[PDB]
């Protein structure tokens, strides 16, 4: 008796729900069903005690705000967390001290090859940097470096569409049948692609179309984050989606947590044609095992597939069968992301010089982000309880990490701030992944020596996250070469055009790694085979999902080109900045 | 506390090494002891002797962070002046 | 300040005590052009940040580009950020790596987060005393020859004289 | 053992399966000459040993002067001398850093003994699984060019076929 069944309690799926809720909820029957006992799905936000106003971010931590004429960054995101009322803040990517002239990044640290040096020394000293590259590579940081990469391959490339940018050809070859790495290592010396990679973002293995494109880098780019979290948008979104007054189904009936989507077979039935086969699970410790016994059936006449690539391929269907699904399910790789949080009781950073943003090394643990202090945010307790970062999603430093998760757990040590407030065996939280004592004792050795130290203050909480198990497989999707990227994203939102099964998320969209991916998919699909209008709060100017180039592009007419002289000039320009 | 020695001097002040550590020391003692008023050419404003920690300080309370932002501005600024 | 109210009472001259030059009276050289000579090499104060690699010391890459003073601020911040600004009593209650900072001598706290090299650097090129309480030798103030210091005229010894004297 | 007996019971002909270079005749060069190129520079075997200068690896002070072998040898006697030599039932029961040797992996154990760029140097010159067992990756002998290998002349695959054709 369900007119839709929404299938995963993730950002895509809560505002789905959100959606079809308050706009067909007076005359639709709409569940949402979510595996586990959270809500969020890769947005995932936690407070480690004593940091009761830093938030530790597991999942998606930041947006880019909107631009002016709302065609570019994060659109969707920004208006809709305009639209909830959900508070924002700055997301910092370096220092803004001086107040005058603000340091930025430029004091941040590399560790590279038994090497120290900052930032600022990739365009003030390069003769530090310990890579042996061509003549012509030195003098850009890495960012910068891929810049001039893709403009030598094609100037002007990130300006162009989705369409146009299917159709250039380079060394005979569309784009878009190269991977990063192949087309790399054509233009690019080995020492290179080493120096981008260890200083660096990019997938070896992804398209090249959708990892060459790239911008000049600026500490200046701002970030937005949400003061509660990003895990907060989708709360907020089931939390207003089970509050629409109203609607066939009671607000405490619509959403229904612990529930994994074992099947979707076919049902004879035309009115409600989709037999769903829920399989009841429990969450203890963060971590969801299937509750022995019976499937819950439930009729829908609709289906919307809020989940990615490893999640639809742990669903049995028939709709997998399917020539074209079955084909391009398997379009874009899945990447592993890792997490590692430490508490400590001072920023001992902030005395190195180091407030926010990244230090970056090629030691296993990668990078560091400096997150913040208690005391520094606004009402925040008179502590100086701060938060560092450690992340690393590539494959290669993967085992090392791997292998520390057995033996003793660790257990930290309460510090003074919360000394009779929370018990000694609560400081370290009780997660999905336990992280152990080894782990911690090597990721501090490795930040102590990326800092250039004898001895840091040791940690007095800590938090592990893996995105690499079922049902997330990883942390974030890439399209892999040789598809039509184009293509799938229109076609993935309605893959099976006979049945009534929608896919939404970040998974096949353009925005990959993106909230605004998920959310994009999701509009559009909502737009355009449940015939929602356009929200208020979301400007007509912005364009969800690019539009495909056509079918056959094979001998594709030529690309007449808009203002060539603006182009070279830009392309020039930034040559000069490196030279 | 039963006899009625004093000691002053720089040995024994918070301010050694110095002169000032010896006067601080005599004119509290003076002010405490002897029941001298603190001298007319003697700001109040100026602290002779600094004020004790508890005697038991093993487990005490936090210490409340006095205008942070501040501490951590001048920490981060003085390590930008060796960068 | 009783040193300085204690003077200004007793009549007694005071004068100031130059830690460096004040010429050219346009922008005075200060101490920057004042020597040292360790291990061999001469340099001179303004090498500590205009020529770091006239410092024959083999620093850690983070303690270079500080004068000695310098260096110890650095340090006492790693340890307690803003450690100088607490009263007594705060500071009698800060722990450093398990341990109230009381409890440790000068020498052995330091010897935990600076290099051998950075301690030669500052016993060297500096004030300090090695077995001392961390509590009374860690406090440091960023380095400014135009601190500044007065002098009696006559002699500090005028002071204790007079006070004889009145009394 | 099993091979050799095995491959001179069936009769199948063995050929050596050469390392490196026979010639000159009289002191034979072996893979001396053979080619590095690593980090954008170039150099040959011999220079591990003859010119440890040419290895762009900011190796520690103690790992300098061996090639990628020997310095895995000098890290397994660094961890438990003699290890090699032990039967796998003693090398189950050697600990290390207060745990057994077969709960580490390898890339876990050396990070504990051995500098970041030693690590990378030995993958990239060198063989080795960073995840794998500790105890069945750290056991590695000194490097000699001159140790000898077999192989079937008509290829490794005549072994099986043989076999098949006895059977
Ligand atoms: C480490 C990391 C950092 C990130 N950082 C950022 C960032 O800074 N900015 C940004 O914009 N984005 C970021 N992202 C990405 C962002 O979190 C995701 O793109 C987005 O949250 C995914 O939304 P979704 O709805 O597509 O999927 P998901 O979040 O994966 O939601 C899917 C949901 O479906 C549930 N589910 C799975 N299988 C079933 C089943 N059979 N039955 C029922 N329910 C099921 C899952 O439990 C989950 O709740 C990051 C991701 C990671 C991993």
């Amino acid at each position: 008796p369900l007119d839709v069944a929404i299938i995963g309690g993730g950002v895509s799926g809560t505002y789905s729900a959100w959606r079809l809720q308050e706009a067909q909820g007076d005359h639709q029957r709409i569940q949402l069903f979510e595996y586990s006992d959270r809500i969020g799905g890769r947005l995932f936000s936690i407070n480690l005690p004593g940091l009761p106003n830093v938030v530790a971010e597991v999942g998606g931590m930041r947006w880019m705000p909107a631009t002016k004429d709302n065609t570019g960054g994060h659109v969707m995101v920004d208006k809709l967390v305009g639209e909830l009322k959900l508070e924002s803040k700055n997301f910092p990517m370096g220092s803004n001290l001086p107040d005058k002239d603000p340091v930025g990044a430029k004091d941040n640290l590399f560790y590279l090859r038994g090497e120290r040096f900052r930032l600022r020394d990739f365009t003030e000293a390069p003769d530090k940097i310990p890579y042996k590259l061509a003549w012509s590579e030195r003098g850009y940081g890495p960012e910068d470096l891929q810049v001039k990469v893709m403009h030598n391959i094609y100037p002007g490339f990130d300006k162009l569409s989705l369409a146009e940018q299917m159709q250039v050809k380079v060394f005979g070859k569309e784009i878009w049948r190269y991977g990063f790495w192949d087309l790399l290592y054509r233009v690019l010396s080995n020492e290179g692609y080493q120096f981008m990679k260890d200083a660096g973002a990019n997938v070896a293995n992804a398209s090249a179309v959708t990892q060459l494109p790239a911008t000049e880098y600026s500490d200046k780019t701002v970030f937005l984050a949400l003061k509660k979290g990003f895990q907060a948008l989708p709360l907020t979104l089931a939390k207003r989606f089970a509050e629409v007054p109203g609607g066939l189904i009671a607000g405490e009936q619509r959403i229904r947590m612990n529930r994994r989507l074992a099947s979707v077979q076919f049902s004879d039935d035309t009115e409600y044609p989709y037999r769903l086969h829920f399989q009841a699970t429990r969450t203890v410790d963060g971590k969801t095992s299937d509750v022995p016994g019976a499937e819950e059936i439930i009729h829908a006449r609709q289906v919307i597939l809020a989940l990615p690539r490893r999640s639809l391929e742990l669903i049995q269907s028939p709709l997998f069968d399917d020539p074209w699904l079955k084909e391009n399910i398997d379009s874009v790789l899945v990447q592993s992301a890792f997490k590692l949080f430490l508490a400590y009781e001072q920023p001992w950073w902030r005395s190195q010089g180091l407030v926010a943003g990244r230090s970056v090394t090629d030691l296993p643990i990668r990078q560091c982000y400096y997150m913040g202090t208690e005391c520094e945010q606004d009402g925040g307790e008179k502590t100086l309880n701060s938060l560092l970062m450690a992340s690393y999603n590539d494959i290669g430093t993967v085992p090392f990490w791997k292998g520390l998760e057995d033996g003793a757990p660790f257990e930290g040590y309460q510090p003074k701030s919360l000394q009779g407030r929370i018990d000694a065996n609560e400081v370290v939280p009780k997660m999905q992944y336990q992280i152990s004592e080894e782990m911690v004792r090597i990721a501090q050795r490795q930040v102590t020596s990326l800092h250039d130290q004898i001895e840091l203050p040791a940690p007095y909480s800590a938090v592990y996250h893996a995105w690499d198990a079922d049902p997330f497989g990883g942390g974030w999707h890439e399209w892999k070469a040789n598809y039509r990227l184009d293509l799938i994203i229109q076609r993935m939102r309605h893959p099976v055009q006979e049945q009534e099964v929608y896919i939404v998320g970040e998974a096949y969209s353009y925005g990959q790694g993106w909230v605004e991916g998920a959310l994009t998919t999701a509009e559009s699909t909502l737009q355009d085979f449940f015939g929602l209008p356009r929200p208020a709060w979301l400007p007509e100017a912005y364009q969800l999902l690019p539009a495909p180039a056509p079918v056959d592009i094979d001998n594709p007419p030529a690309l007449a080109c808009t203002d060539c002289k603006k182009t070279l000039t830009e392309v020039t320009e930034f040559a000069y900045t490196g030279i």
